[PDB]
């Protein structure tokens, strides 16, 4: 016997009423008409300002033709594996019958990213006048050399709207005295818009999805990928660097630890006649590389020192005032370590020859872990990290004892007026470190944090990040889809009326198009994802 | 001017192709047909294991008519906000044409809840045999006392199927050579299946949602919710509490912290002529509760005891064997407290006087957190908590230091053989303490962790957690829906083939259909919401 | 054997999907054949591209 | 309670209690303790024990 699919022999049921009564009672309460309603309206997609002041070349909105540009669409398409067809697009203008001005819709075909200049009006266009009251309706084609499109395609028909002639108003005092008039734009799909083939519940997307949820919605939860305090600032470098807990596109890492913050659990060793002070850390319980423990810091220590007892010592010329600093003011022995709270527990043998128990009767003490070179009388930096570089300092023990600890980074032994990890040489490599660098336009930046310190009342110094720890986690256990050629954007508004692009490359770091952002920003900051545009083109932002 | 949903004028662009063309082409290529493709074939639901040890009575399958039943209607139904309609059962038996034995199937109107017993044949039902070829389909109708449903409403028509005359076989040797076929259930929208009103994208919901996804669905992600390590076993109790991190369906919280573990950031203050051990708490940064900082650990000493300086004592009768333990052995002064690392930082007044400075050069010290009264002589056990019962234990000061840290749970220095928090007397309320009592058949239960102690080698204590994490994040900053009477039921799994009920109910404690769970457990475990079902009704479970 | 008892899902996964040893694979449209057949189930493997 | 919960430790029901009382050796007194109990519902507390 073959069941097909919807084969069966239906038995009725003694306790069962009749459906087209209930049924109608239903259709005329909840006056329920079409099937796809989202079909039969505009839906809100967003909103454009036009101003005085933008003059003709000025492109106020460019959108590609994809179902995420509506949210009903964006929905029903995840139960999909294939879509084509168009979608409408409504402009509505409102602006005073006084003002003059006129834009232009434009139609860039696939496989052409447009650029911003007068120039683009030398290709088809329509117009529509300031004074325009009833909305106009444009419809984007899918234009395709494909049958049909694929969830993670991008690459469609473009509609941008541009500037022709500037927008007037014949009250307009100055150039200090800006006018401007809101456009909203909607969304309504095509009536040749269809998802195609269904995928099984539980099957794999051979081909990532498009990443749009790389960077969260607000800043309250932009963690740092160096370091767990929540990002309070940015550095538009031309150069990022960074090697840890920072992914890879193809969801790969050249570091030693995930994309979590998780306690660190080693095992220390400590021998008679042996260093007092510095100690090598043996095995470890936890970890992703079978030698390294997840989560170890990657920062060594500036300069060479050797492995003398100390404690915190900075000149009087640092936090008394707004004065400088000097490297030799600072001879804190264990500069540049980090600072993480841990619980103790040595081992005692079935003979405990020394004073062996009378240890592990100690109260456990906070350790100082750090990477670098150890030869029992120098500790000099080494940014290559090994199973065999990893060092913790502190007052420890001294007979013959198999101390095992349970570590938390908390804090940093101060150095510089630098921030943390903002030197290469001093960032912890382990056999190539990522880094991306300006293109063009584009100038690559990191995140800054806010890591503790550990002499100084409750400051803090800044600490650098190559990406959110969102980011990081969503490039990890995630499967996205770019080409390496482009990068995923981002538009970031401040609190007040600022923002900036933000675009994400194959590699996994965030870029912006400009070459230092300004200090002032309300960081109560939000995000929104733009889709995916070319690296060789400058980003857009509105700060200043 | 007033435009309407759809209103506006449409403008044809220069670049643009014949749609009917690439439609085809898609259509063609894509093999598209009708819309709904979902309202066109079977979707699996479960499964069912017939076998020749369940006697005339047993329950094999009882579903409740749902739009969650089916993912597709499932996925649907989270744009709209209303629902009616029936929906396709389809059971498909495959036995051997040797075997024998019946199963019998009930339509429970709504309303109310069906008991397991032969009783229930005493209601019209159908038959089917167990030889029985072709899948028969049984069609739950929307009985309903309303003109349509809410996406929140849960009590509906149900469909029951019971066994009616026992499985046989005549080959069956015996008693312990158990025979047994499938029958695989799956499900298709009825015809007047329908989802109504649409819901604006950003809006809220006035009733809340099913509890569907309170528990999550690999163990590997249950948290704790007094400790932060992984679940790795239950404990039946006839009594559960807890008040901490512990959440309401209300979203309310007993506690004084909220759904995560973050670091603790406290103030320790120091005078001369004082205490040089325990120490008093004063303000804090990051609080819920006005006084007592976020995550301060809900559980105090077990005795009263003097200020005395001391550290680790257990007696021999401990980790050298499995023999017993005395409360006497175990001296450690500060015994019950909550192991923590930490970062410490000292003020220095403009004129440092003492020598102040001298103590702000000193290593940071891991802290033994608790809540306890203090009279500077004797510390004695206080569950009702509140900003003053905050004291610490350590090396600490001398001077006037005004000692502000950064605290973060890492162990617990143990005490007795029981688990942490086992203890009513022992648990940290503040007002009131939370807990829910044996009910009829179900005995609620608690979650058991494993916390680090502190002197022993590596080993653990258990610790007890009145909700997984996860659960209690959910219910905290969720809005779900569920009527007290009621509890939102799971299914978890055993890596083997064992598995067990587990109901939620209002207040925010699981329960479970046994007296005690056994101990032997497979524990990769899954879960799998069922629905929701009657306090007074036993909880399924196939254990021992 | 013709006393034998089972049923076997066929299914056809569309290009870009990974199918996984789940019964969510069977939240798609499927047909089924017994472990009693008498005459042969022809499948017939559809070429969906996009070019 | 309203939903079957009870705060207590014995049965809507008026049963016998059975216990084990401990007998005192190096000593004269006349209160005994009582080891464990049979029959309960919570562990340990004899179902019935008086209020």
């Amino acid at each position: 016997e073959i069941v097909t699919e919807e084969q069966g022999t239906v038995v009725q049921q003694q306790p069962a009423p009749a459906p087209t009564a209930l049924a109608t009672l239903a259709t005329a309460s909840t006056g329920k008409s079409v099937e796809q309603e989202w079909m039969t309206f505009f839906s809100y997609h967003t909103s454009i300002n036009w101003s005085t002041v933008e003059s003709q070349g000025k492109i106020l909105y460019s959108q590609a033709l994809n179902p995420s540009i509506n949210p009903y669409l964006d929905h029903i398409a995840k139960l999909y594996s294939t879509w084509s067809g168009g979608i409408d697009v409504r402009f509505t203008v409102s602006g005073s019958g006084v003002f003059g001005g006129k834009l232009a819709a434009l139609l860039v075909p696939p496989g052409v990213e447009p650029i911003e200049s007068v120039s683009m009006l030398q290709y088809p266009h329509v117009l529509f006048d300031a004074r325009q009251t009833e909305p106009v309706i444009f419809t984007i084609p899918d234009i395709r050399k494909t049958l049909f499109h694929s969830m993670d395609e991008t690459d469609t028909t473009k509609l941008v709207i541009m500037v022709y002639n500037e927008l007037i108003n014949p009250y307009e005092n100055g150039v200090e005295n800006k006018t401007t008039c809101s456009i909203t734009v909607e969304t309504r799909p095509s009536a040749d818009f269809t998802f195609a083939l269904l995928k099984p519940p539980g099957s794999l997307i051979k081909h990532g999805s498009i990443p749009s949820d790389l960077i969260p919605r607000n800043s309250a939860h932009w963690m740092g990928n160096r370091w767990w305090s929540t990002i309070s600032g940015f550095s538009v470098q031309p150069r990022v660097f960074q090697s840890n807990r920072h992914f890879d596109f193809d969801s790969t890492t050249t570091g030693w630890s995930t994309p979590y913050y998780v306690p660190i659990e080693i095992k220390i060793q400590g021998k008679v006649g042996s260093n007092n002070k510095w100690f090598h850390v043996i095995d470890t319980d936890k970890a992703l590389v079978p030698g390294i423990p997840d989560g170890w810091p990657d920062t060594t220590i500036p300069d060479e020192t050797k492995a003398t007892n100390g404690n915190f010592s900075y000149g009087e010329s640092y936090r008394a005032g707004s004065t400088t600093i000097k490297p030799n003011e600072n001879s804190t022995h264990f500069k540049g370590t980090y600072i993480c709270g841990t619980l103790s527990t040595v081992e005692i043998p079935e003979n405990d020859e020394q004073q062996i128990k009378t240890e592990a009767e100690k109260k456990s003490q906070t350790m100082y872990v750090v990477t670098a070179d150890f030869k029992d009388t120098i500790v000099k930096p080494q940014h290559k990290i090994s199973p065999q570089k990893l060092v913790v300092y502190f007052d420890g023990p001294e007979k013959d004892l198999t101390m095992s600890a349970t570590l938390s980074p908390l804090g940093y032994t101060l150095v510089d007026e630098q921030p943390v990890g903002s030197v290469s040489s001093r960032v912890v490599r382990i056999a190539t470190l990522p880094e991306a660098f300006t293109q063009g336009g584009n100038y690559p930046i990191f995140y800054v944090n806010k890591i503790k310190v550990g002499y100084f009342d409750r400051a803090t110094t800044n600490c650098y990040n190559s990406q959110i720890l969102m980011t990081s986690q969503r490039l990890a256990e995630g499967n996205y889809n770019l080409p390496p050629d482009s990068l995923a954007v981002y538009r970031i508004t401040d609190s007040s009326s600022q923002w900036f692009d933000i675009g994400i490359n194959h590699d996994g770091f965030s870029y912006v198009g400009l070459s230092d952002l300004p200090n002032d920003l309300s960081f109560p900051l939000t995000s929104t994802f733009m889709g995916v545009q070319l690296a060789r083109v400058k980003l857009a932002s509105k700060v200043k």
